[PDB]
């Protein structure tokens, strides 16, 4: 199907399985990371297609480290490029999962909560497995 359908379908499953308020998906093409999908449809401060710069970027930090990063958005002493654009959507918490396949980095999944409720191990294990398959599926489109 389209890349749209792959992401939207993923979002449809998450709605039923995992507590969250906002998700965005970002796509890496040509060493450039771009916002490409947001749920709920209305909720972004950055236009679809915006480029995320590397400097001070939480999303690039996850990609560079090849690690899932969790950040509370209430730490007044912690700024990053994405922060103001997330806080404005009333989010208090962000989970950033870098999406990679066996060959390459593919993108980033950003999962927001309005209430600061810890991520359980079960949810994190489930998301990681789900996003690891997602990377294969996205790669096999192009």
């Amino acid at each position: 199907m389209s890349l749209d359908d792959i992401i939207n379908n993923m979002i449809d499953k998450l709605k039923l399985l995992v507590h969250f308020d906002r998700i965005s998906f970002l796509l890496l093409a040509n060493e450039t990371l771009k916002l490409s999908h947001v749920y709920p449809k209305g909720s972004h401060s950055l236009d679809i297609g915006s480029t995320i710069p590397k400097e001070q970027s939480l999303y690039w930090s996850a990609l560079d480290q090849r690690q899932t990063i969790f950040r509370s958005l209430t730490d007044t002493q912690d700024n990053f490029y994405e922060k103001q654009y997330l806080a404005i959507l009333d989010l208090k918490s962000i989970l950033v999962i870098p999406i990679y396949s066996k060959n390459k980095r593919v993108g980033v999944l950003s999962i927001g909560r309005k209430q600061q409720i810890d991520w359980s191990l079960d949810d994190l294990a489930f998301l990681e497995q789900l996003t690891d398959h997602l990377a294969v599926s996205i790669e096999n489109v192009e």
